[PDB]
């Protein structure tokens, strides 16, 4: 019973646990490098990727994220001519980056030959436990038929989940078991992991086979998205900050004088429509979307300049954190 | 010696807030789960939950609604010898249920227990506030000397050594739980109490040894937390705050702020005593909920779903071999969350 | 050699509030009402029960005083007043049931003449409180005084660490007073960034006066019922409260109504109305509770739970076997009515 | 090498609420103590409280002010070049007090140097979010190089090897802080901060090695947690937002909801000037020197319980406790 006595020795980090600290610098925030490198295929200006939900990215966002460096994901509450569609759309306003999400289904095969032909740059095979067979045997059917299509697996964890994906023939690991703004998987199943320990964790395996890895979600200020990268993903993934985006999907609704986006998770009543682990809720609209990423692209060559990092991966590989308290971050005046 | 001196702080506690299940290698689906469970040989469950023996929560109603969900009623004892054998025979004549009863430590718990076994229970739950008793414990020798077939689940502890004192006086199950309680003060009034993930786990470990099962009783706000507690040791959970507000609990629904509520009371409460005193129980009001069998189905739901992810097609499984990850209190922790309208009726 | 000891220490210390931690179940065949909550002080000065009224103006008066001895407990009589007042006030105590009770004295010139007037008043004991027990002119004062009556009970304080309880018992004194921090209404935290966690305090406390066989208070930080049971396991012979007694009926002062509500003026005594007939403590409000009968009862009777479930006939046994467990802020953590 | 990869999440940091100041024996009466302190054999304090170089909390008002109550105040650089070398005269000829001046990493900034040694200022300090930068050692080695006996004062630094690095480029004082600062989000913005307990005791450790003194700056509430600062190691501490609310500190009252409050805002904030500063309001707390009796009289309380007749005792062997959220938790 090795197992009952590894029980509750296992320990987390999230977001608001630690702060990067400071280090020699010779390097100003306006002249460091935000690039990063996902495969051959796949190069962004900006280490920044809007979400697969119905509430954040259709063909308009993945446009608009594409022309600022980084990366939209089409989601797949659409029928396949539909998806194809907006990304042949994306593909021929400039020959952009675009991506998709696929499902684990029996139409999966289908939908991805589809994707393929309207020649989407990666597709995105995301589900709730990406720690399954299913979607282990499914990563290498598609691998086997498409050995040069970038596949971005998850979601996962762990390193023994994030190794299973890597073998079966994932090339990008995506990482988020319970983080994210309208999950509720840890309310309701009692699962998950905190971020930045899921991202390091999962950073550690996948830094031996030198494959990048996606942090996804619970990312509220450009602060925690600086912080992601330097635990060691090459990308963060956005919901909550771009649902409230001009460009994202659906319209604007006032509700008494304030413009508010309606955001919500996949796996709510709204998005199926097995209990939810997702909920419906509303964002304020927070006009263009170039507002949003030069902000959080501002934040994180600040940070970088604090940490002396020219590029990411110096980021990646150097940059210390320092742990607190809960007293810690209530020091991080009434505001006008 | 001090060495009890010098050990008054090393221990360190964990309850669910701490904790998150860590996920594993999976193949098998939510829906293929199995949430059966075995208490005993005579006494099997289909889903892990047991409705507690409180006036509020449980009587003949929600007894027979629980088992017909695959579960397990603890009707409650203040109510008459008579009348309490009334409530155990009339689920078992409505399709031959498992039935539970309450029998507190006192001098008419013999006189009671006779009663409940010809009206034939299945299982008696000896309940005191403190189970680490010799008062207790020669309390479960001399029923298990006069009924050796009855199933009896003695409690409440929160240490191994309790655990294993009721196992070996001949306790079938052990309750674990002092203080974690939603309705519960003990923790405040009088500065006892253990964080019950602590207690399940403890306790759990000592009761592997001898394969008996224990149960995680109080404290459990959430589905996630029943998960977690399966997780811990515990064979069933059980549950009082969320089975109050329940249509087939007793007790009159009642309206305020054009809402319906239903009262929720410790059994150590002022109210609960009346049917110089120092409580450590306390009455609340929990919102209606309607009918137990949707209540339980988000329950399982979530249950199924996080023994999804954790690769168990068998509670017995999650028992073992899940993993816990141990988080800070920041850890715990924009979008507005849109709820809709309430029924007025 | 030039040792840097000193400053690598500097942060190694941890501490332990009430709030921290919570006590452990065992095995237990005593009734919660059949066990002894009797306390040995001192031959000379022995409690029914583990309670002291704070000397505070605010919390201890005669009236207040006869109470609590009645009860078991017994009063500290506060120093903001006159000497001659403050002897009559133990008189009045003294002379009806012949009753225990205490009386405060500060270090001062003029403490010397306080003492022997309130010893003369048939003062069971003395308590010799300073905001910082561990100075040199405190010490003194304690050798001065046992000195001149060897007989008398003295309560020194107050005090946080074991060198400093280690000092005051070498100068000659029964009983030591635990607290530098927890007030309800202090602010020596906030003003001067000093203090020590109550539990923490006591522990370190009792563990050096356990050498010598004598007994701690713990002073203050108690909120609730469960909260003294868990100072007296930690290695406190008895409490000292002061806010759960301040807004009771036999309290010095008369009860205010606010938005309807009927309240009573608890404020510290480094407060600056207290000084007057910076400040380290602040004045408050406190819920009108009625006589002190009902609020001891129910500390009584939380106490008498604690000691249920720990095992305990006696204060000793509690004082010397309860093993706490250690929980975080989550587990700190329906509509009450 | 992995040795990089597993150090990350090793250090552990405290902040002031994390901590309390042990008492220990003591001989010493809170009004004898000695709070003077000397930074420099040109520079010295009787009281270790330095006003922050912000347009909020700084001008020749607040500097002189300062100085009268036994400390120093430091005119800030959101004026022209002789506009603040005429703050440092007035200053000057106020009565031969103490005047510093803030002064930035630019190419103006050996020319405002010179105007300010011009008007004999006592000391100069060069801030920056990020002194541990080879522009602030470059600066400092050249103003050193041409001013020798100029008091320089750099920051914020937050570790170790950055004041190492400034010492040896001929910093007299260090300053130090990154992140702890009320008006500050840069935690928020760029993710990057050090809890300050932890920077000072970090920073003094390697400054006390030099006979450097440090300066704690920001994070500053409550003046139990300016003890805390200074027994952490810290010489002197600088505030801005105990300082803004006073009558001294530049502009004048303002009134919010009937109410009176003063601006305070950070030198990175949109106005003062992505933002890692914000802009705020705090109540007018009156004329300096009641704000500053009610700081130094905490001091001496802290002092008191800790025994030390000087700062220095305390800076040596002030000892802290660390304790929990629930160990920081009546109508008051
Ligand atoms: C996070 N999440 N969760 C869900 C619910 C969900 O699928 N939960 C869930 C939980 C646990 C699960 O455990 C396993 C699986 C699984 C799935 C799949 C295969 C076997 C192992 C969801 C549902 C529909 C659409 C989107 C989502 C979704 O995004
Ligand atoms: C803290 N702070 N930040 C700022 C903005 C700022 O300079 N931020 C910033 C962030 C990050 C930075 O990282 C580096 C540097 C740097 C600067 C400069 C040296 C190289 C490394 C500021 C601007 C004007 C006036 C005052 C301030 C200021 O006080
Ligand atoms: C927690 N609690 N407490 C009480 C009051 C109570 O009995 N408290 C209590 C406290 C502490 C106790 O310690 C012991 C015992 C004991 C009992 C009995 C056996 C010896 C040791 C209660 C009363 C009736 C019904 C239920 C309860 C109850 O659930
Ligand atoms: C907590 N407290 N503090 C105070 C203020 C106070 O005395 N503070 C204080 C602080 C620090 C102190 O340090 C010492 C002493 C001392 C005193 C006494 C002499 C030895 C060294 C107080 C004053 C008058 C009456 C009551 C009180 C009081 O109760
Ligand atoms: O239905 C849901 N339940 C739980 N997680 C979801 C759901 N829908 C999306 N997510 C995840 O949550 C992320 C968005 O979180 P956010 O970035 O904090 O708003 C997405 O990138 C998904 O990985
Ligand atoms: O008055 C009481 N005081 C303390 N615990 C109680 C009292 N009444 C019931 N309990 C326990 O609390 C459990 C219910 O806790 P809950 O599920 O969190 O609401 C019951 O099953 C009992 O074990
Ligand atoms: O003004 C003061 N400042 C700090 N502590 C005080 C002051 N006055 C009384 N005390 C202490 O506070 C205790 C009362 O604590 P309470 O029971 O939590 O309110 C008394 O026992 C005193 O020792
Ligand atoms: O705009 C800003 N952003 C971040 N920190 C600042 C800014 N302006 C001033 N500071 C720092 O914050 C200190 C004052 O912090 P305070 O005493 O908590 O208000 C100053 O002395 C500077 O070191």
């Amino acid at each position: 019973n090795a197992m009952w006595e590894s029980k509750f020795v296992k320990e987390g980090l999230t977001f608001d646990d630690v702060l990067l600290v400071p280090a020699k610098s010779d390097v100003l925030p306006r002249e460091v490098s935000v690039k990063t490198v996902l495969s051959e295929s796949l190069q962004l200006n900006i280490p920044l990727i809007s979400a697969g939900m119905d509430t954040v990215t259709e063909a308009d966002m993945a446009i608009a994220m594409a022309r600022q460096g980084g990366l939209g994901i089409i989601h797949k509450n659409m029928s396949i001519e539909q998806q194809a569609e907006q990304v042949d759309k994306v593909k021929r306003s400039g020959g952009l980056l675009v991506g998709a999400a696929v499902g684990v289904t029996a139409d999966a095969m289908t939908r991805i030959d589809a994707l393929v032909k309207a020649s989407v740059d990666a597709i995105v095979l995301d589900t709730a436990h990406g720690h399954s067979q299913g979607v282990i045997d499914k990563v290498k059917e598609v691998r086997a038929k498409y050995p040069s299509l970038n596949i971005i697996a998850g979601n996962v964890a762990t390193a023994e989940a994030t190794k299973a994906l890597i073998e079966a023939g994932a090339n990008v690991v995506k990482v988020g078991i319970g983080p994210g703004s309208i999950c509720t998987t840890r309310v309701v199943a009692g699962v998950g992991v905190p971020q930045l320990t899921a991202v390091y964790d999962c950073a550690t395996e996948a830094r031996k086979h030198g494959i990048p890895v996606i942090a996804d979600g619970g990312i509220k200020y450009s602060g925690d998205m600086v912080k992601a990268l330097a635990a060691g993903a090459h990308v963060v993934m956005l919901g909550s900050m771009f649902a409230g985006v001009a460009e994202s999907p659906g319209e604007t609704e006032i509700y008494q004088g304030r413009q508010f986006k309606v955001y919500r998770g996949m796996g709510s009543v709204g998005a199926m429509e097995l209990v939810p682990e997702g909920i419906e809720g509303r964002v304020p609209y927070k006009g263009p979307l170039a507002d949003t990423v030069h902000q959080l692209v501002g934040g994180l060559r600040a940070g970088m300049g604090y940490c002396g990092a020219q590029d990411l991966e110096f980021l990646r590989e150097n940059a210390q954190f320092i742990r607190m308290s809960g007293a810690g971050l209530l020091e991080s005046v009434q505001i006008t």
